[PDB]
């Protein structure tokens, strides 16, 4: 096409199935990698990217090249070294080969950073863009066929820390490459280097393959065993889900195993009902088009054309998907919905696990919930065998006890670079003013000093808090509890190959624990529930904790209309409850841990690169339980008054467009005007500095003009000096009928088209507000459809094809 990004696609079009159709690329897709070649592989690609960055280092400033200078997110040679001093041993600097091919790519990267920088792109286009893809998958692939540790070591090539969401910082690399200025010539020859990297990486794969050369129920019978958990995987994590799950059954009482469903005819599950107590769960990855994982094929097939009377067995099925593919967890709801049609009944509800997201919390949430549900449908209430044992260190010294840091010992004292979730910058609070002119809610403007941390940030950026319960919360959930908080102790895992030797750090009193380690807060799981059901007395409350880790039946409806909906924390819980008198070293092992919370930065590092800005909104309801609850975060940074607050920063992948004559339109409805306000800052230093600045737009949305209007003063100077070009503010509550910024975008529609089409502007769309983006979405197909004649589907097109070229970033929350 025109655009650089799309070229570059449709020009390697062949060269890529050429490259991941290579023997060596299609074997490691089906796992068989072995170690040999891998260290090829890995050995060959330290010298590569060692001369790609040494030329990007060499061409960082260039015009031709600059605006894709990511070193931070994207360079490779510190990992490859890490690996290369795994898989080579220490001496590794003189044991690796260098092959011809290997050669061949270095001697043109370095031409091409030498004498022809114009083309470097093509080359980092290739490496890194493709890394970004099917690496992720391909590290699975790579941890499972040559069983390495599970710490990563070995495969630091394939982990981006950095990098939260490889999907959108493609896209912003996307637009740093559109944004390269350059005759069409130049754009041919870029595409045809493009084509020769690939085909650098083709003869590379090519030269280094040239350098290669019984039926289960009675089994359980005779073994004894009532859970059976069949998994369906092809890079193993199905497999550990099913394996950790089998092994939770001998620690609770029950009985279990892991088996591969593929050398097993699954007819037996009519003769599965003769086992005492006997349940079958599924842990089922998806693949393909809604594909089942090739050893449960014959499993699959065997659900098409089968009516095997499956009366009275039991099962429970948990999937593993991906929400980007619209198959979502196709497999494991067709096991689900199949498995209740032969006759089996659902035990715990099936579970949907999002591998886009935090697939780990997904599965660990359903299996805490799902032990309970089944403890409490077959009877068998036993009350389980503990995971923490508590040692109480009666006689200990001060300066070896944690006393609420995350890190190290003493961490929170002895703060020394870098700055990261693991050790947060306690940033001291210079400013906390009140942004809400009226009295509906709390609105507050933050500023946090991070003078010395060394701490770098860009507008866009988050920044992540740990906050602290309230202390009343703590003292009252001692009190009604009858236990001493500043008893110091410690809980060690019994599971003594389990590196998770603590639910958090330790030792420490059980009044840090409560205020800098737990939730204490949020409606409590059913595992909680259920474990303490045996700690209530009457036996009226504890059969109503016991009905409520039932996920089926009037128990649900009582757990999620009295804790969920009802928004019951735990020390409400504890007051209705009275009976539960449980000890404080169980509740400190059942409940979750304290999560920090995330906040838009409200500034520019380039005209406040020591401060930190937030713009939040406390939180601060009337629950349906009677009780008022108070947000963790909002609460505590709202009593900070100028006073440290631990926090850190997380890159994303806004960004404002490198070109400064580039227009922005940013759209943020409330508390989303957060990161806007650094863009504007930084757009108004930039006319400041003397160049030139194209238009900047900004649609805001609020309640009232003197209710929630957030910073009404700062917008309007920002617009009188000719920094804001146009403050269109949408005010939902002013006349009988609502205005939003989908009206006032709606409005300028043709300006906005103009700019889009014309000026090449960059869209922004953030905020809390519930189902916004979508109409703001829409409203931009109606736009482009109107103006450049288009189809509805054309215009769809357009935008989405602008979504892909980073043009038009999102940053919603909850
Ligand atoms: C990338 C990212 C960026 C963010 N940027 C910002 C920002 O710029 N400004 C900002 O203010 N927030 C922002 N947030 C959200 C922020 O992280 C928190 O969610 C929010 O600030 C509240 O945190 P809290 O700890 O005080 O409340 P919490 O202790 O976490 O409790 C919140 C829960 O209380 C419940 N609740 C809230 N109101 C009610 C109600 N009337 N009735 C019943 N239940 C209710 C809800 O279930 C809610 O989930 C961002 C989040 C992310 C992920
Ligand atoms: C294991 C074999 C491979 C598979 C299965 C694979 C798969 C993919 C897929 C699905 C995409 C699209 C992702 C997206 O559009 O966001 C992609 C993008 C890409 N891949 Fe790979 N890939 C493989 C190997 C390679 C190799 C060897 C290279 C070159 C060294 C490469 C370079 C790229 C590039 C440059 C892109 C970006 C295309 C663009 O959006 O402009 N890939 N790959
Ligand atoms: C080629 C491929 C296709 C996939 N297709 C789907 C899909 O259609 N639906 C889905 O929900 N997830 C899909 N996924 C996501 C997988 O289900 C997810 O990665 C899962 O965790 C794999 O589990 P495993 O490691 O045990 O194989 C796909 C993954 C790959 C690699």
């Amino acid at each position: 096409s025109q655009d650089l990004s799309e070229a570059l696609k449709e020009a390697t079009k062949e060269v890529h199935i050429r490259a991941e159709n290579s023997e060596f690329m299609r074997n490691f897709q089906k796992g068989q990698v072995s170690r040999e070649g891998f260290k090829l592989v890995m050995a060959s690609l330290y010298h590569i990217y060692t001369a790609l960055e040494e030329e990007i280092e060499r061409n960082k400033q260039n015009p031709v090249y600059a605006p894709l200078y990511f070193p931070e997110e994207l360079h490779r040679r510190a990992a490859l070294e890490q690996d290369m001093a795994f898989w080579y041993g220490p001496h590794w600097q003189e044991a690796i080969p260098y092959t011809p091919a290997t050669q061949h790519y270095v001697k043109r990267l370095h031409e091409v950073g030498g004498t022809h920088p114009e083309l470097l792109v093509a080359h980092a286009y290739t490496r890194y863009l493709g890394d970004l893809s099917g690496g992720q998958v391909l590290k699975k692939i790579a941890q499972k066929a040559m069983a390495l540790p599970s710490s990563g070591e070995g495969l630091a090539f394939f982990t981006f820390p950095s990098i939260d969401n490889p999907t959108k910082f493609k896209q912003l690399y996307r637009a740093r490459m559109n944004t390269l200025e350059m005759t069409p010539e130049v754009k041919h020859r870029v595409t045809e280097e493009a084509k020769t990297a690939f085909l650098l990486n083709i003869e590379l794969f090519e030269e280094l393959q040239a350098l290669l050369p019984s039926s289960f129920v009675e089994k359980m019978k005779k073994t004894g065993r009532n859970i059976i958990v069949f998994y369906g995987s092809q890079t193993g994590t199905a497999e550990e889900f099913a394996n950790r799950l089998s092994k939770d059954a001998h620690r609770y009482g029950m009985r279990g195993m892991s088996a591969d469903p593929e050398e097993y005819d699954l007819a037996d599950l009519s003769s599965l009902p003769e086992i005492d107590k006997s349940l079958v769960v599924f842990c089922m990855a998806t693949y393909g088009e809604g594909d089942p994982t090739d050893n449960a094929q014959d499993f699959y097939d065997w659900l098409q054309e089968t009516d095997v009377d499956l009366t009275g067995v039991k099962f429970a099925v948990f999937g593993l998907g991906n929400k980007t593919y619209e198959h979502f967890n196709a497999m494991g709801k067709y096991v689900d919905q199949r498995l209740e049609q032969l006759g089996a009944q659902r035990i715990f509800e099936l579970g949907l696990g999002d591998d886009d997201g935090n697939l780990e919390e997904d599965f660990i949430t359903w299996r805490e919930q799902f032990w309970p549900a089944v403890c409490e449908f077959f009877g068998v209430e036993a009350s389980s065998i503990r995971q923490y044992e508590l040692v109480v260190h009666e006689d200990m010294d001060v300066a070896k006890v944690y006393t609420g840091e995350m890190g190290r010992l003493k961490s929170y004292e002895n703060q020394k670079p870098p700055f990261d979730a693991k050790n947060p910058f306690l940033a001291a609070v210079t400013a906390n003013r009140k942004l809400n002119q009226g009295t509906e809610r709390h609105l507050m403007h933050l500023e946090l000093d991070i003078s010395d941390s060394k701490i770098r940030y860009e507008s866009g950026d988050h920044v992540a808090v740990y906050p602290a319960n309230d202390s009343a919360l703590v003292n009252q959930i001692g009190e009604i509890l009858g236990a001493d908080l500043d008893v110091i102790m410690s809980l060690n895992n019994l599971d003594e190959e389990s590196n998770k030797k603590h639910p958090f750090p330790c030792p420490t009193t059980y009044r840090t624990a409560l205020t800098y380690y737990l939730d204490i807060t949020n409606p409590p799981r059913t595992n909680v529930l259920y474990e303490l059901a045996q700690y209530a007395s009457e036996p009226s409350e504890q059969e109503h904790l016991h009905k409520m880790a039932s996920s089926s039946g009037e128990g649900k409806e009582l757990y999620l209309s009295w804790v969920v909906e009802a928004r019951r924390h735990i020390l409400a819980i504890l007051q209705d409850y009275p009976s539960l008198r449980p000890p404080i070293d169980h509740l400190c092992e059942l409940l979750p841990r304290l999560q920090a919370r995330y906040y838009s930065i409200a500034s520019s590092s380039k005209v406040h690169p020591n401060s930190v800005h937030i713009c939040a909104v406390a939180v601060e309801y009337e629950a349906k339980s009677g009780r008022v609850n108070k947000g963790v975060a909002t609460s505590w940074l709202r009593a900070k008054e100028p006073a440290l607050v631990p926090m850190f920063v997380r890159k994303s992948q806004f960004r404002l467009p490198f070109k400064s004559t580039t227009p922005v339109i940013m759209v943020g409805p409330g508390t989303g005007i957060a990161p806007f306000m650094g863009f504007i800052q930084e757009r108004a230093w930039l006319r400041e500095q003397g160049k030139e600045v194209g238009e900047t737009l900004l649609y805001y949305g609020c309640r009232r003009s003197d209710e929630d209007y957030l910073y009404r003063e700062e917008l309007a100077r920002f617009h009188k000096d000719g920094a804001l070009t146009q403050l269109n503010v949408a005010f939902s509550r002013e006349q009988a009928h609502k205005v939003y910024v989908q009206h006032l975008l709606k409005r300028d529609r043709e300006h906005l088209w103009k700019l889009i089409h014309e000026g090449g502007a960059h869209i922004y769309v953030c905020g809390d507000a519930r189902n916004m983006a979508k109409d703001v979405q829409n409203t931009f197909y109606d736009i482009v459809a109107e103006f450049g004649p288009m189809e509805h589907t054309q215009a769809v097109d357009y935008v989405k094809k602008l979504m892909t070229k980073g043009r038009y970033s999102l940053d919603v929350w909850s």
